[PDB]
């Protein structure tokens, strides 16, 4: 396992060194989005959480296609406020209920080290 803790204050530095193969080693789910909500990386442990297979969701829009539960002021609203501000660091609980058994999760959204990319981290609660 790659040793990184969910909610780590420097998680965006640690993950900056990580390819898709190492993202899959994470103890929690991890999705990289660009400013428009497009999935750039999506890890296996999120796959286990949501049941989505990863190679298939890369390049789809998270807010519009993949995850519609998140299209609301409480998820997507925050994400968009953050994109436009150029800074994002928020944690909250949420339920995923699209085409799946309702699963409660802790979400952490953080701006990445690189310019126009954002992390979504996810873990069971
Ligand atoms: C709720 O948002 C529904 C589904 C879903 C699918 C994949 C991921 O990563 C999160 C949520």
């Amino acid at each position: 396992m790659e040793h990184v803790a969910f909610g780590s204050e420097d998680i965006e530095n640690t993950l900056a060194k990580m390819d898709d193969g190492q993202l899959d080693g994470l103890a929690f789910g991890a999705i990289q989005l660009d400013g428009d909500g497009n999935i750039l990386q999506y890890n296996a442990a999120e796959g286990d959480i949501t049941g989505r297979d990863p190679k298939q969701v890369i390049g789809k829009n998270f807010f519009k296609d993949v995850a519609p539960c998140t299209d609301s002021p409480e998820f997507y609203g925050k994400f968009k406020e953050g994109v436009a501000s150029g800074n994002l660091n928020t944690m909250f609980e949420y339920t995923f209920d699209y085409q799946m058994t309702p699963t409660k999760v802790k979400v952490h959204m953080k701006k990445a080290l690189s310019g126009d990319s954002y992390w979504v981290f996810v873990k069971r609660v």
